[PDB]
């Protein structure tokens, strides 16, 4: 890293920390099947740049003061995780056979192809239901608690992630328009991106409704250009840098396929420049927060 | 009904108005989707025993007095539909074409025979998110719906239902034995109904741990029993009777493949016998649970 403040010191760190804290992550199951066990956690274990719990933490460093963070440090992190292991189950489902067929992710085997489809399906299913144990075992006060789940179950379940994937599939033979193409991705990616902002906020304590939906707003405008550059990543990185199947392009529905590589990077261009100047309105009122932000948005920019 | 107490009578009325509060539950999806709005909550509303839900009711009818019980009666039918839920996602994915491939459930066509494979396996994952969305909106204590998020979450994934699905599906050419076969159905089966009872206790706001050991040890055993019946109405029923497609019996791992149909039937005989018999131990300590447990016992229990 290069000279950074105190504080965005102090966000780096625990980055790094919660990455320890997922690595250690062990769930006990005694049974007579061979492998269900490591299975369960290995999608969660095999990658992933953690850019969900990277929003979640941006926002909760800043907002907390370090010394009243570092109590409930492990609370905070169990958060954290049930944003990822959502994310993660629906990273499995989105790779199966019926759905996008994909044999590597994270740079490994997926699921379905390492042992089998039903494995995969079961896990997924595991993990989606396993992200609620976690927000629910997280001790802070009971009404956090609540809120979170809250969030998390709103935007993951059919109004937001679902709605966003059920579209992806049904329309992936029927080319679709800018808005319709722009909808889709706000449910399929956009909605989880924005829960894991206002999340931070709702796990911090502090009452801030303002705040709340200046966070719910990036979040959706981020998400999607979020989404508009895995687009671009499609046909711009080969599958060692990007860990991933390259799908067989004109098959479905994406920026690249509907506007042109070029033309998709201008509308990625001038989405990323609205972005960070949304987030120059943060820095009077909010300073720590825009550091936080700006320093992991800067870093999924670059490439 | 024959003549019943007030308390039995009373029970039997909620569990009719919870039919009608599910009934009456409409989801909002606005999209350009044709169908996912409807086909979300098609297989809760196609039908069901509702066994769970009145599991859930027998306990918390019988724990709280009926003018307490009057103003969160919709909070009670919330955390009831949650269950409902949930055990229709794990139908829904256990009729998945890599699954146990069924054309019929509930004595309708299931999700993926109706629209597609995909769609199936979306939905699921609706109800499994959904199930903890309506948990979270139930109007009760925060540290109540914390537990009930606990509860619900431990007994339907990975160490639950999911162990017990998992194990189903990899052994399903190896012949277990009768060890094996009990801990499968336990957790495939008895976890969830175990849970339903506990969730009864939990959401009361009673404070009774004799009582919650006991509730959560007797749906084990007689969620086995539950599991066993269920084996047995395979080869006994038709379609039409069951409502969902006769698996080609050799296949799988079950009650009847094990023991052959006669020995199946002695075992659950005495499991059945064993089941009333621990329910007596409630009728000195607790006569109106006893009482409402029993009813829903005898009804199942009949055919
Ligand atoms: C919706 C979408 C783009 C999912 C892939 O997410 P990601 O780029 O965060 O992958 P990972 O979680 O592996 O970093
Ligand atoms: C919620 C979710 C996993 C969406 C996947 O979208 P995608 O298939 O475009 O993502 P990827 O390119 O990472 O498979
Ligand atoms: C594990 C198992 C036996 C599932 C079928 O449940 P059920 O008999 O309660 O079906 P329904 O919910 O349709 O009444
Ligand atoms: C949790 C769950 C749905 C288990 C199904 O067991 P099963 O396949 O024996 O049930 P059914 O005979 O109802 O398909
Ligand atoms: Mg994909
Ligand atoms: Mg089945």
């Amino acid at each position: 890293h290069s000279l950074s403040s105190p504080n965005l010191s102090f966000y780096y760190n625990e980055c790094e920390r919660f990455e320890s804290f997922l690595k250690n992550h062990h769930l006990h199951l005694e049974s007579f099947h061979p492998y269900l066990e490591k299975a369960f956690f290995e999608m969660v274990l095999n990658g992933g740049k953690r850019f969900r719990p990277k929003l979640f933490l941006a926002v909760l460093c800043a907002l907390v003061g370090q010394k009243d963070y570092s109590n409930q440090q492990t609370e905070y992190f169990k958060i954290a995780l049930s944003i990822e292991c959502l994310h993660t189950y629906s990273l499995i489902h989105d790779d199966l056979p019926c759905m996008d067929n994909a044999a590597l992710r994270r740079n490994h085997p997926t699921l379905h192809a390492k042992y089998d489809e039903t494995t995969a399906v079961l896990i997924g299913d595991a993990l989606n239901t396993y992200s609620f144990e976690l927000l629910s075992n997280a001790l802070l006060e009971s009404h956090i608690i609540v809120e979170l789940i809250k969030i998390l179950s709103a935007n993951g379940g059919i109004k937001g992630m679902i709605l966003g994937q059920a579209l992806d599939c049904y329309f992936e033979n029927t080319p679709l328009n800018l808005e319709q193409l722009t909808f889709l991705h706000e449910h399929k990616t956009a909605k989880l991106i924005s829960a894991s902002l206002i999340m931070g906020l709702v796990a911090s304590g502090i009452k801030d409704e303002e705040l709340f939906k200046w966070l719910q707003a990036f979040g959706l405008k981020m998400g999607l250009c979020f989404q508009v550059l895995d687009d671009i990543i499609d046909v711009t990185q080969d599958e060692e840098e990007s860990g991933k199947t390259t799908h067989l392009d004109s098959a479905k529905n994406s920026f690249v396929n509907l506007l042109g590589l070029e033309r998709a990077n201008n509308y990625a261009q001038t989405l990323k420049t609205e972005v960070l100047n949304d987030l120059d309105a943060l820095k009077p009122a909010y300073p720590l927060l825009q550091e936080n932000l700006n320093a992991l948005l800067n870093t999924l920019f670059k490439g």
